[PDB]
């Protein structure tokens, strides 16, 4: 098909409602072992990032299915980076689950809203998939590995 789209100047950002802001805060400066998975949506009339769930001891490769294929979600996962030395840290990074098969209309609300949240939640690493199946475990390390880079 050869079409030549043009498409609209405008961002729909949002803020972060404190009834999640304080879940990310702790997940940052969490005292338990396990994994742990944060998600969050944005509605229509609540023009505002709420929590849509919590969850524990969970995997790269499970969290991608308690996440829509259609429509893009945010999710906030913590590996965990062994060091052969013996010690080991779960560095947080923001998934932005985000599904090919998703509408414009809605990847510009989600787009300029995940750059707050990574400010809200102090993330440094944030990666992007195109299907919530390439989130899993190797995929993980893969971006822990290999990263952004300046220039």
């Amino acid at each position: 098909g050869s079409s030549g789209s043009s498409g609209s100047e405008s961002l729909v950002v949002c803020d972060v409602a404190e009834d999640l802001v304080e879940k990310l805060r702790k997940f940052r400066f969490r005292k338990e072992t396990h994994n742990a998975a944060i998600i969050m949506k944005i509605d229509k009339d609540e023009r505002l990032v709420v929590l849509d769930e919590e969850l524990e001891g969970v995997s790269p490769d499970e969290l991608k299915d308690e996440l829509p294929e259609r429509q893009p979600r945010f999710i906030v996962y913590s590996y965990k980076y062994q060091h052969d030395d013996g010690r080991v840290s779960y560095p947080l990074c923001f998934i932005f689950s985000s599904p090919v098969g998703c509408k414009p209309e809605q990847q510009m609300m989600y787009a300029g809203s995940k750059n707050k949240l990574v400010q809200t939640a102090e993330l440094t690493k944030v990666f992007e998939i195109r299907n919530t199946e390439d989130l899993t475990e190797e995929w993980l390390r893969e971006k822990l590995g290999s990263g952004p880079s300046s220039g």
